[PDB]
């Protein structure tokens, strides 16, 4: 539907949805503007992220709400609208995903848009295991995996330890191992490693970059406070 | 696209989308349940009123941040976009009073229902004046005016003056006139005579009663505080 859209007033329009809290809008002007097949700069990146990590934690948040009523009450109306709603975030993930697949992973050359897309691709893969049961979990928590597990090996090699892409990407892989992949002592592990080596390459940082990593060093430090 | 779900069914997950704050969906099943046909009860009215009164409170902070920025501005991205917001808004709105005319109003006899519906009326109206011009404006203004009025009349002849629903369509209605029909001193006299005719009736209620009441009493006091 956005396909007679410019590129650059699909971006505009994107910057204006989320000004006006309007994440679904932002999503589809965003899913637009990469079916443009042109690479996206960096503030393009963010704001793509921005706006399916909004429409799926929505998502997530009521389908949490739903599962929890359905648990307790185990007629078909709390099953029926849980899987309602599971389906519509199921069909976010895939869109996502199909994004990534067609074809922005395979163009991202840099390690900043690479790192960016494999962590994106595990954080979705991560939400269709949320639920997911069976072996069906089995193959899509091995997604997950595979996906953040090749940006870490790409972030630890061309990237400091305190570039806020390579810390956001080992917090939410710890948060896949705690989570997910029911491996806390993984998870526990990564979030220490992560922060102690960012907290040693601290002093080659600007003021602003700083705050930046920081910022994301005190999400792995409050974690590590929830999980010990 | 509700035809063929139980009009108890479409209640129930109305009230189980109200939890997962999932509003356009909670709208979507209550249009549902009042397309079966049969009147609705209080607590089901409540449930419609709750629905659109979030899914177009959502677009009209939308629209207001769209519409700033315009202003601001004065591409076409901006005045596009707000286009788009506004005509979403309008449907929502036409909508609604689509509902009560097909065929809430008409069937309801008692005046809780009469009132809550005539009330709604205006509300809606007055959401499409926010955003009209010119003379479109004026024909609309005098929709909301008129079912205001009409909503007044019987709920001074017919509920007493702490009812919470003659208050709440006082205060909307003191809203339309300080807002909308830049009427100012009309606003406050209605405000205030209704506050104090309640405060002279709160004799007469129970504990529980007395919350409801002077919960929106405190509402009219608010606007009146703001306003003088
Ligand atoms: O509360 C969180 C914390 O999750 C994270 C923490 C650190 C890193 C990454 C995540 P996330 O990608 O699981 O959102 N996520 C979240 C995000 C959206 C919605 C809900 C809800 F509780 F409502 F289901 C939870
Ligand atoms: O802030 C308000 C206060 O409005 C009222 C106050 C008393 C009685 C009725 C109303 P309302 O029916 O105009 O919402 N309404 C409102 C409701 C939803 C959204 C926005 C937004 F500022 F974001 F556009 C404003
Ligand atoms: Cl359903
Ligand atoms: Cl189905
Ligand atoms: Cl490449
Ligand atoms: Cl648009
Ligand atoms: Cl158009
Ligand atoms: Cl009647
Ligand atoms: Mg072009
Ligand atoms: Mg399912
Ligand atoms: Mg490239
Ligand atoms: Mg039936
Ligand atoms: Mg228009
Ligand atoms: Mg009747």
């Amino acid at each position: 539907a956005m396909g007679s859209m410019e590129r650059a007033s699909l971006i505009q329009k994107a910057k204006l949805a989320e000004q006006a809290e309007r994440y679904e809008d932002m999503a589809a002007f965003m899913k637009g503007a990469v079916e443009k097949g042109e690479e996206l700069s960096c503030e393009e990146r963010n704001l793509l992220s921005v706006a399916y990590k909004n429409v799926v934690g929505g998502q997530r948040a009521a389908w949490r709400v739903l599962s929890s009523i359905e648990q307790k009450s185990n007629g078909p109306e709390v099953r029926e609208y849980r899987e309602k709603v599971e389906t519509e975030l199921q069909g976010v993930c895939d869109t996502v995903l199909g994004l990534l697949d067609s074809h922005l992973i395979k163009e991202a050359g840099d390690a900043e848009s690479r790192v960016f897309y494999l962590k994106m691709k595990g954080d979705y893969y991560r939400y269709l295991a949320e639920v997911a049961t069976g072996d069906d979990k089995k193959r899509i928590i091995d997604s997950a995996r595979s996906a953040y597990q090749e940006a870490m090996d790409i972030s630890k090699k061309e990237m400091p330890p305190t570039n806020p892409i390579r810390l956001g990407l080992a917090l939410n892989f710890s948060v896949f191992h705690y989570e997910i992949a029911n491996s806390p002592e993984e998870a526990i592990s990564l979030a220490k490693t992560t922060f102690d080596e960012a907290m040693a390459d601290l002093h080659t940082l600007s003021e602003d970059s700083y705050k930046d990593s920081t910022l994301i060093m005190q999400l792995l430090r409050d974690n590590l406070t929830l999980w010990t």
